[PDB]
């Protein structure tokens, strides 16, 4: 009534004749009525449905053009931008230039579709308001006559739900400016042992060391990796590994720290060729030292290695599955292969880290050192086991025969940068790799380097 006139004045500024004419059916219900003395008849009732039945087809098809209008300018845009993804790949590409406008389209929409729905919604309460007073002001029921009317022609039925759907969809796309980070780099150099604890000290400033939860605190034993690399009489895996054949394998049984360690990893690295067009791999299954010389001759099968696993329930089967394939693979090999423990690489190394910082990334591999497994010479080192046991992790293995032992004369820089593209990598590591205290060189195999070395009479290829 009277609120209801109120509030009708804060319509749309632009559409003032194409909204609702509240005033004009109040004026009709109220002169009716006061020229009759308060009375309503059947003539009045259906001279006043006309009023509101030429009110509705009015609004209802309004309605319908400003509609097909706003959908005109997302059918419009909805092309231009899937044509504007389409030249992304293509010989002619689209700039950022391209995108302001799109969206700039696109806020203009957003725009008109409130605008039409403040007015869709406008109209229909005031055509509620007006049934409701005439209902109240004569005897006479036009609430679900008209209802029929109004449901017949529905402006005010428009969802929108799929339309702003759509329009934020297609602003994600300028907003992303299309169809929507870092670079990684590893270096290895050598470094004279003189300059150990010197470069040690340097990077420490900088990256901490990084120490494991030992249960105890850190011994010199801590940071041994010993590694027994397995191969045959005719060393089938060397030549292998030397001349990069594809899908090389070598064997190998790794234990970090020292000789308390009861976990060993049975490793296994896969060459593959760049003409593959596929990296090559690095697999490994831990295994208890107890278990190792039973599993190597076939004794100790696969079901038995993962059993605690598949009863333990924190890895998925998926998981289990794949180690459990590894592991029997690994197992075929050493015996239709024939291995054997032929070589020993140790090495001890620090690594260096900031947590939760890949920025720069540093470890140093030092005391290097290859031992023979084998017995290529008729003198038995393992005693029927899968490594020697007359040493630990004591480096430097004076009590070894000197044909047995390669004391290598340098130690391994490894630095790993993940620098984010516009940045640089920090000053202290380009003035640090640019010192007297690193030489740059490329990486070397220390199972190579052993056999070629400790086994010189027995192989013709060294490089």
């Amino acid at each position: 009534g009277k609120f209801g006139e109120h509030l009708s004045k804060s319509l749309i500024r632009q559409y003032s004749y194409y909204y609702i004419s509240y005033d004009d059916l109040k004026t009709e219900l109220e002169d009716n009525l006061s020229k009759n003395n308060g009375q309503w008849t059947q003539e009045l009732e259906t001279d006043f449905l006309e009023s509101l039945e030429i009110e509705l087809d009015k609004v209802y098809t309004f309605c319908k053009v400003k509609h097909s209008e706003v959908f005109r300018r997302v059918k419009e845009v909805q092309e231009q931008v899937q044509h504007t993804v389409r030249l992304l790949d293509s010989n002619n590409p689209p700039t950022q230039l391209d995108f302001e406008i799109l969206e700039e389209e696109l806020s203009d929409i957003i725009a008109d579709v409130h605008d039409l729905a403040k007015f869709s919604r406008l109209n229909y309460t005031g055509f509620q308001k007006i049934i409701k007073k005439h209902d109240k002001k004569t005897g006479f029921i036009l609430k679900p006559v008209f209802q029929v009317r109004l449901d017949s022609k529905p402006f005010f039925k428009e969802n929108y739900d799929e339309l702003v759907v759509k329009i934020s969809q297609l602003y994600d796309i300028a907003r992303t400016s299309g169809r929507p980070n870092f670079v990684r780099q590893t270096t290895k150099y050598w470094v004279h042992p003189d300059n150990i604890t010197e470069l040690k000290l340097i990077i420490l400033k900088h990256l901490p060391v990084l120490v494991f939860n030992t249960n105890k605190e850190f011994e010199r034993e801590d940071s041994a990796i010993t590694s027994i690399y397995f191969d045959n009489e005719n060393l089938d895996l060397y030549y292998g590994r030397l001349r990069k054949d594809e899908g090389a394998e070598a064997h190998r049984l790794r234990w970090y720290g020292g000789m308390s360690t009861d976990t060993i990893f049975v490793e296994r690295k896969t060459h593959r060729e760049d003409w593959t067009g596929e990296k090559s791999v690095k697999a490994r299954f831990a295994l208890k030292e107890r278990h190792v010389n039973d599993f190597l001759k076939g004794k100790y099968t696969v079901d038995q290695v993962f059993a605690k696993m598949r009863k333990e329930g924190k890895k998925p089967m998926n998981e289990i599955e794949n180690l459990e394939a590894l592991a029997s693979e690994i197992q075929y090999v050493m015996l239709k292969k024939k291995l054997r423990p032929v070589v020993r690489s140790f090495y001890n190394r620090t690594a260096f880290q900031l947590p939760g910082d890949a920025r720069v990334r540093i470890s140093l591999d030092t005391e290097l050192t290859m031992v023979r497994e084998d017995n290529f010479d008729g003198v038995d080192r393992t005693h029927k086991n899968w490594r020697r046991t007359d040493i630990g992790v004591d480096w430097p293995f004076k009590q070894l025969d000197d044909k047995d032992i390669c004391r290598f004369p340098y130690a391994v820089l490894e630095v790993k940068l993940q620098t984010q593209l516009g940045q640089e990598p920090p000053e202290w590591v380009r003035e640090l790799v640019g010192s007297h205290l690193v030489e740059p060189v490329p990486k070397f195999s220390k199972f190579i380097h052993g056999v070629a070395t400790l086994l010189n009479d027995k192989v013709d290829s060294i490089p």
